[PDB]
């Protein structure tokens, strides 16, 4: 499509990157989890680890476009190394995310990204008890790493977690999976930051596939 | 000593040991548990061993004596295998009992008997979920192999289990632990069998010794 390669030469190739939020601009950027699979828990270390798919929306200026131009193109994928994206970062993670999917994003015309990158991620969560009725339960909490809430604020369309992809055959089943906005401060800065708070109740699976 | 050695003579060598107890001459046997430890639970099979003091007492007019013919003796310890003994039997064991003390029964001049065997018992017990709040909750009865509640009658003399005796440092606490008398009936056979039923509630100590 001769269109789409002039909308991408034009959005990408005549100006500085977007520099992130300031003050002056601040952005906002939605969160929602799909948590497709608790992996495995490990007793020796509390460390578990979860695969999820984490939806991240927000909308640049700087990314617009009107459709009459292009062919009435109104959205296109691109590598999300082509846009400026939100450093959103497990706080409570033990070992580097492990990346499961492509990355690439989706833009529309309004300036609007939607980009939904799969994940392997090991966090700190004490599984004693995981092999009870009662089960345990264990929190991670997603924020902006450098930016503060006067840079960048967070919000979640729902407060329940995405279940519909859960793996019903997992050795975990989940209780319950809720995803809230909260307030954080860190030794190094007097600044508010945002977070949101991903909470997972969970116990070993003893109900369905593999059982009788 | 004199007057005991005759008493014991008296008593042991010139009749026929009692035959056990009939429907004409039914017999009711005490019993108290004393719990010391829960020392082991398996997993894989599903057994959890049990140390434990079994009290019993019962009564025998042919074990009757005039503590004056015999200088005032007003009771005795003897071995337990120059008496009469019920065989109360734990239900679920997995394994043969082992005993940890010495055979001895205390005998009192009207007749009634005290013996208090300390034993260590695997039983029958899904220990999963031991290691939460709520713990696990096994049980075990304890009767007459072979006589119908026609012949032996049990009771106990509190539903509550003995644990001034328990080990404080034990991988396992115990929340509660009740012994109760039951009425059974097996496939063999028409007849009521009476047992006393342990039902032992306990999870993973993680407080006290060792922990921090
Ligand atoms: N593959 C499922 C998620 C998904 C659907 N469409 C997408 C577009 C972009 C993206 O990063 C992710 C997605
Ligand atoms: N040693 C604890 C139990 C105990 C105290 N006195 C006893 C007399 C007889 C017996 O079998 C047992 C006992």
């Amino acid at each position: 499509q001769a269109n789409l390669m002039r909308l991408k030469s034009d959005l990408f190739n005549r100006s500085p990157m977007y520099p992130g939020p300031t003050k002056d601009d601040p952005l906002t950027v939605t969160l929602g989890f799909t948590l497709q699979d608790i992996v495995k828990v490990d007793s020796s270390t509390n460390e578990v680890d979860l695969v999820y798919w984490e939806q991240q929306r927000w909308k640049l200026n700087s990314l617009m476009w009107d459709p009459n131009e292009y062919g009435n193109i109104t959205d296109f994928r691109t590598s999300a190394a082509d846009i400026w994206t939100p450093d959103i970062t497990a706080y409570e993670s033990t070992r580097p995310v492990q990346v499961l999917s492509p990355q690439i994003a989706v833009v529309t015309h309004d300036g609007s990204v939607m980009f939904i990158p799969a994940q392997r991620l090991s966090f700190m969560c004490d599984p004693t008890g995981v092999d009870s009725e009662e089960g345990v339960t264990c929190a991670l909490t997603f924020g902006s790493w450098v930016y503060s809430g006067f840079e960048i604020d967070l919000k979640t369309d729902t407060d329940q977690v995405d279940l519909s992809s859960y793996y019903a055959s997992s050795k975990y089943e989940i209780l319950s999976a809720t995803q809230t906005r909260q307030v954080q401060h860190y030794s190094c800065c007097p600044e508010p930051y945002i977070d949101v708070n991903l909470v997972v109740k969970f116990r070993e699976r003893r109900a369905g596939n593999g059982f009788f």
